[PDB]
């Protein structure tokens, strides 16, 4: 579908730069532009205006064309700007940390969300794409807490253009390799946030990289029961352990000893 | 010691920016400045004119004040009008010698083991004086007239830029640790064994630390990679050194040997 540049301008209040907490329209910055909240019809949307070019814009509609799925954020139209379905429960990161007073997701909800996201990735790999920026601030959540994977701003194969989010990137990606096995790794870190509710990196914490607690647990310096998010009363040891063992595997260092995303679909489905 | 700025201008030929290989005095660029070849008072020196704060100029004179060791490059003096003067190392970097640059002969296996052992002693001294080198590559390891090893030069959505060829993973992730110095040492040992450069854009694999994986999966063996420009490399000790290289390059930093153990493993090798 196609939108008017005049329309988008006025339903976002001439691109009101103020944060929505203040009463403006600025939902965030990312994906190589700023994201404003808009009202088209009697429905809310996400309007992205681009900023540090045309190359990045035409590609986003190329990748969005092939890949539409229940657990990917659906594009609606274009214009220079872009338009997405609006996810009013925000990022999984916002929810895992109860940003702004929201109540802690239950274990059941978290399990549904993992399974959900993992279907998103399986769809991208089925259709031979690599996300290259899987992280919990790019897993958005709609009115039903369905997982919707956002920011496709990056969607042997080498490169001198190394990019991603270092707290989440796998070792082979840090060096420049582009492979689906890297998305599994990053997805492994997203699982550890869901189990623990802790950030993937924290300057004032030991270990600073969440992905390091895995070593602490192999060396039996700790047990999973020590990192489990305590802001939740329906988690059972059995299925928590089972999810961890999946996180752990996505986290192997040798890219070929990692599970493909279809085997993650099973291990998580077999978890309920 | 202390020097005169205008005499360093004279002994380096007005600081001839041109490289040595064409008649100038520039030996290289590093350590936040350029590095020229000077001569003063019966001593060939290396002069590093700092470029574009001053706390920096006195903060390296701090470190170099304590760190004097058989295997570190020794500081001779300074000048604040801003330059540092070093003992010249007539055989250049280990990298230059591994690649037989300018037509020098290939270091023997036996020489390579001494050099290896050497640099680990320098690295061990630096870790005992609680110091993180952060840049162990085979071109920051210089060689004196005896081929003694002398070590020198010491998270939102983003993009990495550092020379991936030597940094460990956790370093590329922004951790700063001695365990990262060991990783880089590991790649040095593979350069030493193979004579190949740590990265080569027109080779598969590109990164030389990638061959470890290639060897583990049994697609190859360490023999397939041994520097042909040796005549004395016996299989046993080559595999021995590969074994240290292998442990050094362990992907999770706390599984890697501490530097004191690399010294041991390297010693038992002769």
């Amino acid at each position: 579908h196609s939108f008017s540049f005049y329309e988008l301008k006025n339903v976002t209040n001439n691109f009101d730069e103020r944060p929505i907490s203040v009463g403006g329209n600025k939902m965030g910055e990312g994906g190589f532009g700023v994201v404003y909240k808009g009202y088209v019809n009697n429905t809310t949307v996400a309007v992205k205006k681009l900023a540090a070019l045309k190359q990045q814009f035409d590609q986003e509609i190329k990748v969005m064309a092939k890949c539409q799925h229940e657990n990917l954020v659906e594009l609606l139209g274009f214009s220079l700007c872009l338009v997405y379905v609006y996810m009013p429960n925000g990022s999984l990161l916002d929810r895992l940390s109860c940003l702004d007073g929201t109540p802690p997701l239950s274990w059941h909800m978290r399990c549904k969300i993992a399974q959900g996201a993992a279907n998103g990735i399986n769809f991208l790999h089925e259709n031979h794409h690599i996300h290259r920026n899987i992280k919990s601030a790019n897993i958005l959540l709609d009115e039903a807490f369905t997982a919707k994977i956002s920011d496709f701003g990056l969607a042997t194969v080498m490169t001198s253009r190394i990019v991603g989010t270092t707290a989440y990137m796998a070792p082979e990606a840090l060096r420049g390799e582009i492979t689906p096995k890297s998305d599994i790794y990053s997805f492994g870190v997203v699982l550890l946030e869901i189990i623990t509710g802790l950030p993937a990196v924290d300057e004032h914490r030991e270990p600073q990289l969440l992905l390091d607690i895995k070593e602490e647990i192999e060396d039996e310096e700790k047990t999973i029961e020590d990192y489990i998010d305590k802001k939740m009363n329906d988690a059972d040891s059995t299925s928590v352990e089972a999810m961890y063992s999946v996180a752990s595997q996505c986290l192997h260092e040798k890219k070929n000893k990692r599970p493909d995303i279809k085997k993650v679909q099973q291990l998580l489905q077999e978890m309920t």
